[PDB]
């Protein structure tokens, strides 16, 4: 055969790490956009446009949840990263991966839709063949 050695872990670490830079990015962008929406809400209050503050508010809440759901995902990703560190650990003395109900649920809750998170469905796959999920 000619498989990759259990450096499939280093590979998946790199990707998980990559997607986490993405997340950081998206959080930063939404934050940056909250700054503006804030100024906007201010003016719109000062000028008595009640109806506009109201909606810019509903805008504000939606940002906040967007960031929440994001930091969530990042936690999940971090859970998969640690799981990989663990797998390396397990390999350091065995030399063969093994199951993980940890890197399974994170990588379950993680295969959501809004984002290129089709890759997560692929890692998911690669990982099962390996014998991690």
């Amino acid at each position: 055969q000619e498989k990759p050695p259990k450096e499939l872990v280093n590979e998946w670490s790199l990707k998980i790490r990559k997607e986490m830079r993405v997340v950081d990015r998206q959080i930063r962008d939404i934050q940056r956009e909250e700054e503006k929406v804030k100024r906007s809400v201010k003016d719109a209050a000062k000028k008595g446009q009640k109806d506009v503050c109201i909606v810019l508010a509903k805008e504000m809440i939606r940002s906040r949840k967007a960031v929440s759901k994001l930091y969530a995902s990042k936690a999940h990703m971090n859970s998969v990263l640690m799981g990989m560190k663990n797998q390396l650990a397990v390999l350091r003395v065995a030399g063969s991966l093994q199951k993980s109900t940890e890197v399974m649920k994170a990588m379950q809750s993680l295969v959501k839709i809004p984002e290129i998170q089709a890759t997560m469905r692929e890692l998911s796959k690669e990982m099962m063949k390996a014998g991690i999920i």
